[PDB]
């Protein structure tokens, strides 16, 4: 075996400096740091088309044995599932339910090739429906008459339309600003989205959804709110609204969520018994459409339908640029909700996986999908958790599950798009709320959270209140704000300890940790876990001057009422001499005569001018009283950082400095038996 | 002397665990921790009492013989400033000048009883008299009639009332927030204030009051614009009307201001031979209203003058409560801004002279001092730079110079208020502008930030530009944000190094740092002074695995296409051995055959869950290619949070630590040893 030995001089600042040459480093010119960068060799191009085009990349090594049978039945699965949760979704953005099904058609397409992500399901999202929604309804009111030829029989297609406009230009606006993050590498800020965040962050919007879905689940009309105290203000309206409530469609709307429920339970308990889960959306959708078309609910008991579907795909159109001035905050704020959402979504599951994805170019697919969308009559969408939830626990495992989806909602649009036209409202709702559970399961972080970190669980917390009663739009910028900060806090509230030296070793600990070290007497060591930055340089100077019980004030405080009771280019040195009489000092009251003072720098990251000046009293302080203070463990950044300010304007400081604590001990000790040897 | 010589076997967590007892702390109750608070003590409550009132304290204790000659020589040279300061601020503030000097009256006798600060001059202050001038012109435009038996020669007097009154309701607004903030122990958020945003927003504040100058230098009227782009629409609008400017006002004033600067260039030159400064704003309104009198310049060539001074105190007055509504947030941001500005200035001036002041005392004193002014007619105040320069320069020790400034203040409202009525506004502005001469020089920084600290620089230009275009209640906030962001910058690029053993001893330093360090085989050690935050994990994966060169995601690779090419409750161990054959092993490529990483943790102060998930996946991906990897010197904030975790669920992952980079070393060529024992 081997034991630690080591035998060495005591390692100052000045014999260490002088034992080592400063090495030649190489000059990387930017011109020639820029001039490689043109070579245009065919792999370089290779991996540029590979990056654009990862759709080049995944095709050609498909395995087709392993990966057939999971793809397709994960894109039936995600498809059976995106037409009801996009039908839903259409309704929620005050469109006409067609307009939903385009949306899940052509942007799926694009990603299937600009995609890099292969578990996540592009398609409607709750919330970016919600926000359109709300949007079109505050540009286009109830109260807008158009004379275009339409008599006093008015179906509001006119209102229709105008939303629908208004959703194509804020959707390519909202592409637009996606795609010029995604060229100019903004895709690097979704670093700053961390897990509590983004859980807090859905679990609210949850929360928003299953609010906003109460209407339509009991039928009664209800006016939608948008803004500041939005979900309040709707809860409060439909319960005083809900007197008024349709027996029939809310009864339906029970009877399907508790089959919904009674099945997703089967399937949990059945997993093993069964190859592969029944589409239980399906069965419910079609249960529901059967019943309403056989009993005629339309008008036997006033319930609301998801209304006619037109048949055919439309011709590309081109979009009007008069509206970017009414809607660019809204499409910005759509933009930065949608990818930090795919983004979190995707990052999720390839760590889940062991794969990596480029956030510039999800930023780069969803713009271009946008645009093309907003070409081809097709809202702003994003990713959805639980169909990407779904689709990964289905057995997703290429990108192909979400093109079969795609073609089978085109067949579906194409053929038994009139099928569906029957289908109540109610039953869309219930599977909205039941596919929520997933999101709601959420709540559960709260104990984990509390045990774990408590920093974490008030972040969690801050993002759920701020989601929550103040508008999607901002409530993320709070939530990042606060994140960020909370490194502030930290920083600001270190834990400052005594060391103490631990008998016939090295090691220092605290001294109140483990009731083995023993401070060596005449010598105060402070250790700080934290930068020396302006905002904690105060609370620095504080703890050292409190914890160590060494305050130049009131030592200068005591000598001075001694002195009074007992009476009836060059530089200065650093320390000065005690210049207090033997007969003053018998009046002097007792103390620890603490020698040197030792400040810990193994854990100080940076300091500023600020922390320069603090740390530069504190010396100057401590010196003259009579007591020396050394440095020890300081990184090259913080010599860099004291050498780059009027920090060592003074020679004499360069002895101040060491490299390790015990290096710092050892020189003090030997310094005072240096000055004993003088002395008699 | 004594040579660093210690030995000990190397100390493993369980080894360093094992050898030490925790130590059982002293439980220390909330009502037990809160009950010692109500003792009420004689020493206690005389405490309260001095920090309360801090005259009571230097009162007592005022030395005569060295303080009454420099009290009174700073009192005289403050006031004879102050007078013709306070009158410019007053015009700027939309008021009648009387108010300006009712507000130099009131708040400094005040705060010479409740200020803490004894070298700060408190009195009318040029930003809150523009904002307040502001506010008072958006409420009160100069389109309003009153029907109050005033004739068709309507002097705008009931303009002028209302624009007073709305000043009065604001600072009387303001005054209760500072109170609240005081009580509510609200001022430990001044040390968020870092000299370069001072600095910066103090040189913002002279270009906003000299680019505001103009119009009373050139005497040509003007709008006043408040808010975005303030600066660019005032130098705009008086270039545009700099045509009927008026010559003699102009040449007078030209005149004054060249008097002023040779004045004050003669005593900066012959400082030693003066005993005391002779007063030259005193000089400069002396002959202004001396020729003003004698031409009569009011009418003969249109020159506007101060007005008309009424004289005597006014009786208390109520006032009103209807207005807060309208301007809360312009009273909160005047609050905030003249409290970050006096509590800078009460900080710095206390550094320099050795002492301390309270943020919380402070802000107790602002509100009285604006809500009692208020009630006396008075706007609100804060501290001025210039004033406190000069109060110092001149000998200010104690807060008995503002009293004499307030008495003669006083004392010329009394006695000589209709001398000044002739003073012309032109000599007020080019007494304004030379004393900004002391912030305007402040732009030698630049050079100072660029050679010290770069983000330094980039911090006050920031707050420069931001104080500068954008208003200045929201310049402060955006600079503050922007100087709290730069810690994260800071975090989020870190430098990371190769360390490398020197020769015969334990010092670990940088391989491409002083060309002695010897890097040892097979053995890679990889330092981060930066936190394994949750916006740091994945800067921090990469650097690993770039700046090491040992990627386990290349190996594997290389591993295939080496095998391809060659073919023509227990938990299972961290580190897989490499199953490659022998034979295989032929045809792989080269390397440094790397059997140890080795993470440095001296530097890291704390480490959340996402860094917790990040670092046990870096461990478990580094031990499948078989590559053991040790963590060294972790402080036991990171233990602690590690244990807190799920990082430590599996036993076997406490060898893994150690407390120093040499231990690791040591700890891993004993292991490589063990297991070539065995080998053959």
């Amino acid at each position: 075996t081997q034991r630690y030995y080591v035998e060495r001089p005591i390692f100052s600042h000045p014999v260490l400096q002088e034992r080592l040459h400063t090495k030649d480093k190489v000059p990387d010119s930017i011109a020639d740091k820029l001039k490689q960068a043109f070579t245009c060799t065919p792999k370089k191009i290779r991996n540029i088309i590979y990056m654009f085009l990862p759709i080049t990349k995944w095709l050609p090594a498909y395995k087709f044995k392993e990966y057939v049978l999971g793809d397709l039945v994960s894109g039936i699965s995600t498809g059976v599932l995106q037409l009801p949760q996009g039908l839903a979704f259409a309704m929620l953005a005050a469109v006409p339910p067609i307009f939903g099904l385009y949306s899940s058609f052509y942007p799926v397409i694009m990603y299937c090739f600009l995609g890099t992500s292969r578990h996540i399901s592009i398609g409607p999202f709750a919330v970016i429906s919600l926000m359109i929604g709300g949007v079109a309804v505050r540009l286009v009111p109830d109260d807008i008459v158009i004379p275009g030829g339409v008599n006093a029989t008015n179906g509001t297609e006119a209102r229709d339309a105008l939303r629908v406009k208004v959703a194509m230009s804020v959707t390519l606006l909202s592409g637009i600003i996606q795609f010029c993050l995604g060229v100019c590498r903004f895709g690097f800020v979704a670093i700053y989205l961390t897990e509590p965040l983004v859980r807090g962050f859905t679990t609210a919007a949850a929360v928003h959804v299953f609010t906003s879905m109460l209407k339509y689940l009991f039928g009664v009309k209800t006016k939608r709110y948008s803004g500041i105290f939005s979900v309040v203000y709707s809860t409060v309206a439909v319960l005083q609204n809900v007197k008024n409530l349709n027996v029939c469609s809310l009864g339906v709307g029970l009877m399907v969520f508790g089959l919904l429920l009674g099945g997703k339970e089967f399937n949990e308990r059945f997993k093993e018994k069964l190859p592969a889960p029944i589409p239980l959306e399906f069965f419910a959708v079609v249960m529901g459409t059967g019943i309403s078309a056989g009993f005629n609910l339309k008008e036997s008991y006033n319930v609301d339908v998801v209304g006619t579907l037109p048949l055919g795909l439309l011709p590309p159109a081109n979009p009007d640029t008069s509206l970017f001035h009414l809607v660019y905050v809204d499409a910005i704020a759509i933009a930065i909700v949608g990818f930090s959402v795919t983004i979190s979504m995707a990052k999720t599951l390839a760590n889940k996986h062991g794969y990596q994805v480029d956030g510039n170019q999800e930023l780069i697919a969803l713009g271009l999908c946008n645009s093309i969308g907003s070409l081809f009559q097709t809202f702003s969408i994003s990713c959805s958790l639980s169909r990407s939830l779904v689709q990964e626990g289905t057995g997703g495992k290429t990108q192909l599950a979400g093109c079969l989806a795609s073609l089978m909602i085109l067949l579906v649009i194409l053929a038994t798009g009139f099928l569906f036209e029957s289908l109540p409202q109610a039953v869309l709702s219930a599977i909205v709320i039941v596919n929520l559970k997933g999101m709601f399961m959420q709540f559960s972080d709260l104990p984990f959270f509390w045990r774990t970190s408590k920093i974490e669980l008030t972040i969690w917390l801050t993002t759920f209140v701020s989601s929550l009663f103040l508008g999607l739009d901002y409530g993320l910028i709070t939530a990042v704000i606060i994140a960020l900060l909370t490194v502030i806090y930290r920083t600001q509230s270190p834990s400052y300890k005594v060391l103490g030296k631990l008998p016939e070793t090295d090691v220092y600990i605290d001294i109140d940790a483990y009731e083995e070290v023993k401070e060596i007497p005449g010598i105060k060591i402070f250790q700080i876990n934290a930068p020396i930055y302006y905002a904690n340089s105060d609370l620095y100077s504080n703890a050292l001057k409190r914890k160590t019980g060494v305050n130049p004030a009131v030592i200068m405080g005591a000598r001075r009422k001694a002195m009074r009771k007992y009476a009836k280019v060059k530089y200065p040195p650093i320390v000065i001499k005690s210049t207090f009489p033997e007969e003053m000092q018998r009046f002097m009251p007792p103390g620890d005569n603490v020698h040197t003072v030792i400040l810990d720098f193994t854990q100080v990251n940076f300091i500023d001018s600020v922390g320069v000046k603090t740390l530069a009293g504190i010396v100057k302080e401590y010196g003259d009283v009579g007591i020396y203070v050394y440095l020890a463990g300081c990184s090259a950044q913080v010599v860099n950082d004291l050498t780059r300010n009027r920090f060592f304007e003074n020679p004499a400081l360069w002895e101040l400095l060491f490299h390790s604590i015990h290096d710092a001990v050892l020189g003090s000790q030997l310094r005072e038996a240096l000055a004993e040897q003088e002395a008699s």
